[PDB]
Parts: structure tokens; sequence; C-alpha cells
């Protein structure tokens, strides 16, 4: 059992763009998201999911709140997220504008998580 590849290495760009077509057709007023494990912090195993939709009227806090239930822990255990593998864990910006500022080549809010805040 290898299981050591990311969504960009597993799915092709066209396949990822094809998924955005259905996400906007079904949810024209929502924001798609693609979060995976951070390369610098490889402690947490593969999450239950890699792509999840989010309401455009929500903020980073609601997105982090969903990742808590997506994972099996809480704020006391460990919760650190960052975009492009080069950011901190900030929460307050509305996903509506945060997505437009952190979109991806295929149209997805690419981000990564970690169980700590140390460097490599």
């Amino acid at each position: 059992m290898p299981s050591e590849k990311t969504f960009k290495q597993r799915r092709t760009f066209e396949q990822r763009v094809e998924d955005v077509r259905l996400i906007r057709e079904q949810h024209p007023t929502k924001i798609p998201v693609i979060i995976e494990r951070y390369k610098g912090e490889k402690q947490l195993p593969v999450l239950d999911k890699t792509k999840f939709l989010v309401p455009d009227h929500v903020n980073m806090s609601e997105l982090i709140k969903i990742i808590r239930r997506r994972l099996q822990l809480n704020a006391n255990q460990a919760f650190f997220l960052l975009v492009n593998g080069h950011s901190m864990v900030s929460v307050s910006t509305p996903i509506s504008e945060v997505y437009e500022s952190e979109k991806d080549e295929d149209g997805f809010l690419y981000m990564v998580y970690a169980s700590q805040e140390t460097f490599g």
C-alpha cells in the first residue's frame, strides 16, 4: 500500500478542472476547496477527504471548524493550516474573497494542514 501521492500528482489538471465544472453548475453560489497534508509537516496521516465545498457567505473560521469534524481531534490536540505551504493559521477573512486571492490553476482553494507550527 503506497498511498503517498497528492491530488495534483494523482488527478490530472484537466480532471481537476472538470470537477470545478460540476461544482459551479450544482453550486453556483459556493466555493470549492482542495486541502492536503503539508510537505514540511508530515505528522497527520491522509485526511478523510481532499476536496470539500464551502458556502461563499462563510469565513476562514467556518472552514477551519469543518476541518475539525473532518479530522478526529479538537483545538486542544493540534490544528494548524496554511496556503501554498508558506503561510500562518489566520481566521477572519470571508472565504468569498479569500478564494479569489488563493484560487488555483484549475479553480480550487488549495491549502495544507499540520499538527504543529515548527519549520523543517
